[PDB]
């Protein structure tokens, strides 16, 4: 993994390495009133073994393009047609001029970041990596996050990035509740099928994107949009972690499916 | 012309054969307050040799990714440091399901379709050819689209959209006074440097996108999105000429300068 959002390797030149890149079912993608329509079929998932233990930690990993927190598989969503087992969760932002980092846009709009909860399906394989050339393998839960106010508990991933301020850099995390970083009323979603929004872009993820947007403070956002870089910690041509979202997707002639009717 | 706005050669594969379309300087973007700049140096451009002589004939082609009409050379821009001369005018355009298909965005909103009129650097430069990959080459007047009244002025070119239905096929348009395809107060614009949006995407290009939009009727704009394809005619699988915009690129650390203020 050399690719990059900006420069030469950036987004417009994935897919000369990674044909997915461009290829179909593509994410992320602006939700907007015409590609809309409701589902009553989609019910509210449950997030089970989401409250992890604070005696226990998890550990937290720079790879090089976003900050990831590995999870456990005992962690899961229930009410897709398979378990969903999590794996890792991760963040994409902007940068401190311009805090308007989200993939996912609603009406045209960026959110400041967005928050990505990752799980394959444990049902029917072994790990992360073997679901993800699968049919529907993963299913990605999103959180919209817009400047307000501060919020205690992404600051229980945002207290260690002075931790893993470069690349192959890891970190522990005591436990905490995982549903605390998901917005009101996750009920109300919508729901697509799509990709990863990096590479490899392998279109092999349900996306489950919440209505609401959490909340989390300037303050926070400038600390993760100042604290982290894509390069090594010896490398001498350092690249800061900024704007470490791909720009929206044309829809291909897919209906984004709402679990809200208004 | 083997490039396409749907499925492997779209957009996000241009750069593997047109490499400057993973390269700087990459148009179209959002046009937000943010990132815009007053700037009183920007002038009134004036539109001389616009009123096609009636007793002449210009020719309307579909290349498989829009529809184009030829322009005639003593048709200018005065304004610019150095004369812009025309080539040739065409529209981009979304779909019916989902009629929001201009290039350029305002506050992160699509506009319904969008007019390009394309000019070259003729004192440096003797054809378009030749100037779109140099300096200064290009000089490109767009119009934002919205859906509205019937307008006349549009319909002298969206008459003659049937006869043009598939690619390699021509129609001679009568001239007419072209600057009635623009919108009020052309002297409100937005003004930066960019690209084509379209391969070779070089970044040769320098943009006045009009700050008002024009109206075209409901039948009209459908007109546009319907009428045409990218195949030719005797090609057993057609493919319709819709969605032919670019998605915005990312545009960081720089400004839109704009000759309003208010
Ligand atoms: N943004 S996203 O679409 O939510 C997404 C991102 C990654 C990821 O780790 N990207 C690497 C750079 O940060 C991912 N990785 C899980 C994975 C993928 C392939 C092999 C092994 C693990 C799965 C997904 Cl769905
Ligand atoms: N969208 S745009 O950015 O306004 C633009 C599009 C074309 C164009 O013809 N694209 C082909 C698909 O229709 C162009 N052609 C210029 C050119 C290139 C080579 C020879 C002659 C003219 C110049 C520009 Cl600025
Ligand atoms: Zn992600
Ligand atoms: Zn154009």
């Amino acid at each position: 993994s050399k690719w990059t959002y900006f420069g030469p390797d950036g987004e417009n030149s994935w897919s000369k390495k990674y044909p997915s890149c461009g290829g179909l079912l593509q994410s992320p993608i602006d939700l907007h009133s015409d590609i809309l329509q409701y589902d009553a079929s989609l019910t509210p998932l449950e997030f089970q073994g989401y409250n992890l233990s604070a005696n226990k930690q998890f550990l937290l990993t720079n790879n090089g393009h976003s900050v990831k927190l590995n999870l456990p598989s005992d962690m899961h969503i229930q009410g897709l047609q398979s378990r969903y087992s999590a794996t890792q969760l991760h963040l994409h932002w902007g940068n401190p001029n311009d805090p308007h980092g989200s993939e996912h846009t609603v009406s045209g709009q960026h959110f400041a970041a967005e928050l990505h909860i990752v799980h394959y399906n444990s049902d029917l394989y072994p790990d992360a990596s073997t679901a993800s050339n699968k049919s529907e393998g993963l299913a990605v839960l999103a959180v919209l996050i817009e400047m307000g106010s501060f919020n205690p508990s992404y600051d229980k991933i945002f207290s260690h990035l002075q931790h893993v301020k470069y690349k192959g850099q890891e970190a522990f995390v005591p436990g905490f509740n995982i549903e605390e970083l998901l917005p009101e009323r996750t009920a109300e979603y919508y729901r697509y099928r799509g990709s990863l929004t990096t590479p490899p872009c392998n279109p092999t993820v349900l996306w489950t994107v919440f209505r609401n947007p959490v909340q989390i403070s300037q303050e926070q956002l400038l600390a993760l949009e100042t604290a982290l870089y894509c390069t090594h910690m010896d490398d001498p041509s350092p690249r800061e972690m900024i704007n470490n979202f791909r720009q929206v997707q044309k829809f291909d002639e897919r209906l984004v499916y709402t679990s809200f009717s208004q």
